[PDB]
């Protein structure tokens, strides 16, 4: 990378090189994120707990985003467009790739977009870290049926499919192209653009 890159190890949000970024983990010291130029960042993690890290936008919406990634999980991790809404309090994931485990939940249907078919799922997390604290909230999922690590995500197509399936989003908080890890190790480099 560049000597001007910044390596992040503490929970934080902010802006870097034109883009919002978020870094969150319950396992500090097990994961780091390096913020590169433009829409790029890398992560490196080792026997972590839970982390989510990525670049994107502080306010999500129906963006058409293009991303290129190198995604190298050892164990449970996702490469995913990740975001939050409030009222309803929902975390949503458009999962592009995963490691050892393909995330699934309550089947809600399918959506075909950006040359790929995604299964739609809903899950709940109970008493869990959220943008509003320890809460019980919904997760909306679009999980691609086959892994990919570059391409375009027409986010509005996912939002529309979810609405058709009765899954309603609230007011948008942040929206990032994220690396997300659970009790695993690995690395990633992710580059995005709108
Ligand atoms: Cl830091």
């Amino acid at each position: 990378g560049s000597h001007m890159d910044t390596t992040i190890t503490q929970n934080q949000t902010g802006y870097d090189n034109g883009y919002f970024y978020s870094f969150w983990t319950d396992a500090p010291g097990t994961v780091s994120m390096t913020l590169h130029s433009g829409g790029s960042y890398s992560t490196s993690w080792r026997n972590t707990g839970h982390f989510k890290a990525g670049k994107g936008w502080s306010t999500g919406g129906r963006r058409t985003v293009t991303y290129n990634a190198s995604f190298n999980p050892s164990g449970d991790a996702y490469l995913t467009l990740y975001g939050w809404t409030r009222n309803p309090l929902v975390s949503y994931l458009i999962v592009e790739s995963w490691g050892t485990y393909r995330p699934t939940g309550t089947y809600k249907g399918t959506v075909t977009t950006d040359g790929g078919t995604y299964d739609i799922y809903e899950t709940w997390r109970y008493n869990a870290p959220s943008i509003e604290g320890t809460r019980t909230f919904q997760i909306f999922w679009s999980v691609r049926q086959q892994k990919r690590t570059s391409g375009t995500i027409t986010i509005g197509n996912h939002f529309d499919a979810w609405a058709r399936a009765g899954m309603n989003l609230g007011s948008h908080d942040y929206q990032i192209m994220a690396t997300k890890g659970w009790q695993s190790s690995g690395s990633s480099t992710v580059s995005i653009s709108e």
